[PDB]
């Protein structure tokens, strides 16, 4: 549970926003990339796993599941690479809702930056700090600290 | 002190490696940039503060302390921007040691990637996971979780 992350790819302004969600907390990291490639996804996972104890990643699609560069990143970083099949149908809905929420926040901040990447990082900040009560940022730290102890 | 970070700028291969250190744990985030501008520093702080509860940042030099773009990022993200004067002389030594350690790790991984940015992220991973026995990644989570509780 503490180590499980899900990848998610959404599109805006002709660009791709790649998101990793910590399943148990709803905490996210995200970046803007010109297109989803194996190299972009691999580099993103490398960053993520240096920052959080990433044990398992549910990949966002079959191309990233297949990608030897993504497999190489997962090997390097000690991540178990898994598929992202929603065996629990509620999983689809959760990711869909999150993409809608993120896009809403990006709209609310869009005029506070020229570049989409800046707006996306503002959206990450707002998402992670939002109290729903604890924030996703608080939940992830508590979950992982409990695991360590 | 759970919320205190220090910026650090070091150079390699004609590029700049910008580092943020969580003082209490030694945990780091880092990125490669072409040069250390206010905008680059502002964007880096924006990313950091969306990911960790950044209360205070000791800036790495007077130019980043002065920069209105850096001040704007700190305002946006709710960060108290401070100078980085080593009133405690041991502070210089610690940062210098860390830069030396990071460069050593980058050397050890350098042939496992074409691009410096990839090597730097490998180095971040190795640094944060190294047991010294807890790792910096464990220490930061424990410190922050204790603060929330
Ligand atoms: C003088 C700065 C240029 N921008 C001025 C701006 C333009 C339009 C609207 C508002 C603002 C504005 O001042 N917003 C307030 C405020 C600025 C700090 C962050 C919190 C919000 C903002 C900015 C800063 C760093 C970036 C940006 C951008 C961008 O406009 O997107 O883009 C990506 C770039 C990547 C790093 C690199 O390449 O250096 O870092
Ligand atoms: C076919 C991939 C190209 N590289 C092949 C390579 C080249 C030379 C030596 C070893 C290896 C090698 O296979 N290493 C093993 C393994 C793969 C990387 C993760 C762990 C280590 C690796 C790589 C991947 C993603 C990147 C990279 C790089 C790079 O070479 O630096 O550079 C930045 C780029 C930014 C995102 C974007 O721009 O897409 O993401
Ligand atoms: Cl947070
Ligand atoms: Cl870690």
């Amino acid at each position: 549970s503490p180590g499980i992350w899900q990848l998610d790819c959404t599109h805006l302004e002709g660009k791709v926003i790649l998101v990793a969600v910590h399943v148990a907390s709803g905490y996210i990291e995200a970046e803007v990339i010109p297109a989803e490639t194996g190299q972009e996804t691999a580099y993103f996972l490398l960053k993520l796993a240096g920052r959080w104890p990433v044990k398992t990643v549910h990949t966002d699609n079959g191309s990233n599941f297949t990608s030897t560069t993504v497999k190489a990143a997962c090997w390097w970083a000690g991540i178990k690479q898994e598929d992202g099949i929603p065996y629990n149908p509620q999983s689809q809905g959760v990711i869909e809702s999150m993409n809608k929420e993120l896009k809403k926040i990006i709209g609310q901040v869009r005029d506070q930056a020229e570049h989409l990447k800046t707006a996306v990082q503002m959206a990450v900040f707002i998402h992670n700090h939002k109290r729903k009560g604890y924030s996703a940022g608080e939940r992830i730290v508590d979950i992982i600290a409990t695991d360590i102890q």
